């Protein structure tokens, strides 16, 4: 019992397509990985199931070939190959095999031998009458097992025999037969494929091995990217199958059709019409056992499933040996002259002896039949006249004798008749079938109730799949189903036991997996969206649903992961994925106090980003081109549809327009283009990195390059170039910044007015509440934090790709739908083929009508979705370009007291950067810093006179009084001059008894 | 429930209350400071002394008439949610979003 | 064809955007501040709040 | 046709949402995290608070 | 490779073909094609476009 790991082995090329740095995804029979492989070593027939993947390593070349036969003999066609050093010689023809077939050494194929530490690797499928075999060769260092590593399996040859291949049989040739062979079969599988630029495939990714691989399918990718991923649905499968019929009640009168005792004749054949009862044939079966029982029309058994409206019974007495004159087609005296079945009778012809019963030792001549009538009868006639049959040329006169005989003759029945004319019982049983409503059927069978437990359900005719609880609501007697507002059945009465039971949807959610990169780890945890955990490593039920394969933890963290109602997981670090509540953040406690000030005595520059999204990319459709291609039956066809093409046209027409005016709006805000001077010195503010940089041809600024760097046909579909080149949209920024750095916000509002920079700065210091002394007394100190934020703000940007990951989510969108939207061209949307050259050349044209149409009507569909989705996304676009235009306003060509709009803390100024459709704003702040707690009080008491401070507040170091600015600690002696009255001493609360100077 | 799921939103009920209170806190302890900077302390009537400046009301109308306006604030506080109460189409956007 | 995933991407995003919505206007405070437990505020009463 | 249909109008309330969102943060970053001298953007008079 | 015949791109549509006669590789690039638009001042003004 040797049994080994498969590992990543067994994937071969799907078909003759070449690709180049791709990964494809292929539904196709594989060898799954990890799997459960047989190694052998007197020989059974080994089963061939879909197919079969034989890896053999044996160097002494004891196996030589395969005996594909489906019977190993002469009964049936068996597949004979052989591996000689010669050459390989794939025989069909009928072989008479010896008694031992073994050699010393119609459809056949002649081709180069498979056999060159050699790995024969050989992959065996039968599918669409096309026998295909795949080959793989390859040096293995020292193993007894499958080595670890990655090898495609290169197609070697294709036989169009296609017959059934159930067994297959390794041929032998010598007796111990010991092969070092392994086998293992194949399945339907998923596969994801990475192609080489070289053309050949290095990697492959089993979709259902686990839920990391499941991903990876799912986002096309070898590397998944940290975050939480939707994957596939859960459902729990019907165990089982309920049908519930009303208690079979009521029954068809079968058991007085026979059991009569007296049958009449068959001159004047009994007539029975039955319907609307229950049919029940065990009374008929458990009978007497039937000397002729002929069903014409169904199977018996199939009795029950057909049902009749009307079943027509007919009783009577003939004997044995007319019996066989009861039938379709049949000529004799009882078939012409007492009872014709038709031609298409459909119907059982029960017989069954009655001579224990109606023979007498006397004669029983009550039983008549007629043997003289003037013409055949009509099929089902029954004919009671009986006048003087006349048979002679002259009138009968009414009497008989002469060429005049009575019509009818009866049969004697005595017990010592021989068979062949003992009386027997038939029962001929008619079936009709007319337009009209039936209600009348066989006996409905019925099952147990199963309760609690996801259960396929068919009760009294209703359908459906669910759980099957007990209810608390009461039906009304002449109800059965219970729906409710969505008009879904959530109820149904039981018709065997009036029982109200509930119907609950058996459950199913969404699968998602919460991993860390792919870099990071393998690991992986699985959330079932909204299933309880007995539903469905370590098990965690949340509010989100049940979490497998992460420990929660009491701890709070800031939210990496989310998943769900409060709950986040991450990788922190056996030690592995961890669920825990997020923390919203450091709690912090404000010593708030009657008379207690905190007033900040230093200040810190910060600058930050923003990046907004201005522009989107601008796309072409040609209707016809795209839908129909170069047929021209295909755009007559199209011309019924309407004026579809030219609304989309339309459309996409203004959302290019659009993005032009977004553009525009955003970036052309002076007319003027501004030049900074060759100088450029601006008090020890270094604007290098904003500036732009002639030594290069972009003439683009640092920032901007690392920009562009990190950001950065068909069939009727064009991008259309933007009107301004990034050369053009470079030039406004650089007037921008210039305008700003020369001339404050003056140009925006009007002529630009030159003004010293660090006078600049101390205007928008006094803008924000500081004084100019603040800025003057320390330039240097503001200057080097500029610069120092300012070479901060690379490495920022550098570091961390998501900083930009607005921009290029809009590009990705937009490559997504174009993908999508060539991507349907190869979909079938229910026709024969994608191509329509294809349904133009196999099919007529009146055929290939129905063909085209469907496609048309699905790729016009796909036109509608990727034109409302791209309005949807220019909607977006816009609302942030005109952001953009009011932050360019409002930030870089003014100073804002506006919070948080022109970033975070009190705004300076802001510097605009172009970056690949959108802008970047560089926001500079002031913010607090280092401070410091006083004693504040409202109002000063001197002379009885009241003072209030005329800017800022007063505060105290403990023994000393001063009034200060608020936003930096700049103490001050109080004086008349930065004091006003305004009243008396006794209103104002908190006030305090000092001194101020004049 | 035909494959249709509703997804719980990440942050709670609670979490939301918890930073509305931290928001509220901010503004009566620290007044504007915490939007811009670390929060500093500052009594509530220096604050509304600093807002009727920043209206164009000298401090000296809040300080000589604190009272007043701080019944007026409760007053407006109070009826606040009868206003809420009485009249249900005031909260008529929200409902109509569900 | 692919419309399936088509839909669910879009109301994936549509998710996550309502996340990023309520992360917008509420979160925007950096630290969870308390009231100190003496509410005195010079008569102002923010008991309702 | 029904699916596509109630995931474009869910787009579309999106949309509308997410502008709805975007002023509630504007409002709580200029009316709760400042005073705001804008006209009629915080309250009708002159915004305190 | 020697078993191959077509060749595909990322988006499912071919650009490489093997010649059946004389295996040699052969590049399909898509016939030239455009759009047209006219350039055109007020017909009040010219006719020239
Ligand atoms: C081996 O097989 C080839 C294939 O037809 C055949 O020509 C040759 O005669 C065979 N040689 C032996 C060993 O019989
Ligand atoms: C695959 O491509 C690489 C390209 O760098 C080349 O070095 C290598 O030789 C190729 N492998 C082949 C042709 O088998
Ligand atoms: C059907 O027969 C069962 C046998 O126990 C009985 O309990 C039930 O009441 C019957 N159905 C009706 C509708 O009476
Ligand atoms: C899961 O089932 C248990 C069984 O008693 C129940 O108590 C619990 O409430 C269920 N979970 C949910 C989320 O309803
Ligand atoms: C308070 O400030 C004064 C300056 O006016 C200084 O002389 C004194 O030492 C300081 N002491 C305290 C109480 O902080
Ligand atoms: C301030 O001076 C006045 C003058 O009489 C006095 O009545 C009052 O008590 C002083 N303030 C305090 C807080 O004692
Ligand atoms: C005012 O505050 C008191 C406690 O200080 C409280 O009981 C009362 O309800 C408040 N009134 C309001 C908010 O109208």
């Amino acid at each position: 019992q040797s049994y080994t790991n498969s590992f990543t082995r067994g994937v071969y090329y799907p078909d003759k397509v070449f690709r180049s740095s791709v990964l494809h995804s292929t539904h196709d029979l594989f060898l799954p990985f990890f799997s459960n492989v047989t190694w052998f070593h007197d020989n059974p027939a080994l089963p061939f199931n879909d197919g079969v993947y034989f890896a053999s390593t044996e160097k002494s070349n004891i196996i030589r070939g395969w005996i594909f036969g489906t019977t190993l003999d002469s009964k049936t066609q068996s597949l004979l190959i052989v591996n000689n050093a010669t050459n390989v010689v794939i025989k069909v023809c009928e072989f008479q095999f010896c008694n031992d077939p073994f050699l010393d050494v119609t459809f056949e194929y002649v081709s180069q031998p498979f056999l060159m530490k050699n790995l024969r690797e050989f992959v065996f499928k039968n599918i669409d009458g096309y026998f295909k075999i795949y080959s793989k060769h390859t040096p293995i260092n020292l193993e007894r097992d499958l080595p670890q590593g990655f090898s495609a399996l290169e197609p070697l040859v294709d036989l169009p025999i296609g017959i059934n291949i159930t067994r297959f049989q390794t041929l032998l040739a010598l007796t111990a037969g010991a092969a070092a062979y392994y086998v293992g079969y194949l399945q339907p599988r998923t596969f994801l494929l990475k192609y080489n630029e070289n053309g050949t495939i290095t990697d492959a990714v089993d979709c259902a091995l686990d839920p990391l691989s499941e991903t990876k399918c799912t986002l096309k990718s070898f590397t998944v990217e940290k975050g939480i991923y939707q994957t596939s649905n859960f459902r729990v499968q019907p165990t089982e199958s309920i049908v519930r019929f009303p208690n079979i009640t009521n029954l068809c009168p079968f058991h007085e059709v026979f059991n009569a005792t007296t049958f009449a004749s068959v001159y004047a054949w009994n007539r029975k019409r039955i319907s609307n009862c229950v049919a029940d044939y065990s009374v008929i079966y458990n009978f007497a056992p039937f000397f002729a029982f002929k069903c014409y029309g169904v199977s018996p058994t199939k009795l029950n499933d057909l049902c009749f409206t009307n079943v027509y019974a007919d009783s009577f007495v003939i004997r044995g040996n007319e019996v066989s004159q009861i039938a379709p087609g049949q000529t004799g005296n009882i078939a012409d002259y007492n009872y014709k079945l038709p031609d298409d009778f459909t119907g059982c012809v029960i017989a069954w002896n009655s001579n224990k019963l109606d023979s007498k030792p006397s004669g029983n001549y009550n039983y008549r039949y007629r043997l003289l009538r003037k013409s055949k009868l009509k099929p089902f006639e029954r004919d009671i006249s009986t006048e003087i049959y006349q048979a002679g040329n002259k009138p009968c006169n009414g009497v008989a004798g002469p060429n005049c005989y009575s019509p009818l003759q009866s049969y004697g029945f005595r017990p010592t008749y021989g068979v062949g004319h003992q009386p027997y019982r038939v029962v001929v049983l008619s079936f009709e079938l007319l337009h009209a409503p039936a209600t009348v059927c066989g006996p409905k069978k019925s099952t147990n109730l199963v309760k609690n437990k996801c259960v396929n359900f068919n009760f009294n005719g209703l359908t459906g799949t669910g759980v099957l609880t007990e209810s608390n609501k009461k039906f009304l007697p002449f109800q059965q189903f219970g729906r409710d507002i969505a008009d879904t059945t959530d109820a149904v009465r039981d018709p065997q036991t009036l029982e109200i039971l509930d119907i609950t949807p058996c459950s199913f959610g969404g699968v998602s997996v919460i991993t860390p990169g792919t870099n990071t780890s393998n690991q992986v945890a699985v959330l079932y969206q909204g299933v309880n955990c007995t539903e469905v490593s370590n098990v965690f039920q949340t509010r989100a649903g049940c979490l497998i394969g992460a420990e929660y933890v009491n701890n709070s963290y800031e939210c990496d992961i989310p998943i769900g109602a409060g709950i986040c997981a991450s990788y922190q670090t056996s030690q592995s994925i961890i669920a825990y509540t997020m923390s919203l953040g450091a709690e912090n406690s404000v010593a708030y106090s009657n008379n207690s000030i905190a007033i900040p005595t230093n200040f810190t520059i910060s600058v930050t980003t923003e990046i907004l999204p201005v522009s989107m990319t601008k796309t072409s459709v040609d209707c016809t081109m795209y839908i129909c291609g170069d047929s021209t039956e295909c755009s007559n066809l199209l011309l019924q549809y309407g004026s579809f093409c030219t609304q989309l046209k339309r459309a996409l027409t203004g959302i290019a327009v659009e993005q032009d005016k977004n553009t525009q709006e955003v970036f052309a805000q002076v007319k003027q283009i501004y030049k900074t001077p060759p100088i450029k010195y601006f008090g020890g503010f270094n604007f290098s990195q904003i500036l732009p940089d002639p030594s290069k041809p972009s003439k683009r600024s640092p920032i901007e390059d690392l920009l562009f760097n990190k950001v950065t046909k068909f069939n009727g579909l064009t991008v259309l170039p933007p009107l301004l080149t990034d050369e053009m949209i470079a030039q406004y920024t650089s007037a921008l910044l210039a305008g700003t750095i020369t001339s404050g916000w003056t140009f925006g509002a009007g002529p630009a007015l030159q003004i010293p920079f660090p006078m600049q700065m101390a205007y928008r210091f006094n803008g924000i509440g500081v004084t100019q002394n603040v800025l003057y007394e320390n330039q240097k100190l503001i200057a080097n934090q500029f610069n120092s934020a300012i070479g901060k703000i690379q490495d920022s940007l550098s570091s961390t790709p998501s900083a930009l990951g607005k921009l290029q989510d809009v590009v990705n969108h937009n490559a997504q739908a174009l993908n999508t939207l060539v991507k349907q061209l190869s979909s079938k949307f229910g026709a024969i083929s994608s191509v329509l050259n294809d349904i133009l050349s196999r099919l007529d044209p009146p055929e290939a009508e129905v063909q085209i149409d469907r496609l048309i009507t699905g790729r016009l569909q796909s036109l509608q979705t990727y034109v409302t989705q791209q309005l949807i996304r220019a909607a977006e676009i816009r609302a942030s370009a005109n952001l953009a235009a009011t932050k360019m306003s409002e930030c870089v060509l003014g100073q804002s007291k506006r919070v948080d709009f022109c970033g975070k803390g009190y705004h300076l100024m802001s510097f605009p950067q172009s970056a690949p459709h959108g802008v970047v704003f560089l926001h500079v702040t002031y913010v607090p810093a280092q401070e410091k707690n006083f004693t504040t009080a409202p109002a000063i008491c001197h002379d009885g006179k009241a003072h209030f401070p005329r800017e800022g507040v007063f505060v105290s170091n403990g023994t000393h009084w001063f009034v200060t600015q608020r936003n930096f600690y700049e103490p001050q002696i109080i004086t008349t001059d930065n004091t006003f009255v305004s009243g008396n001493c006794d209103v104002v609360i908190g006030i305090v008894n000092n001194t101020v100077y004049d």
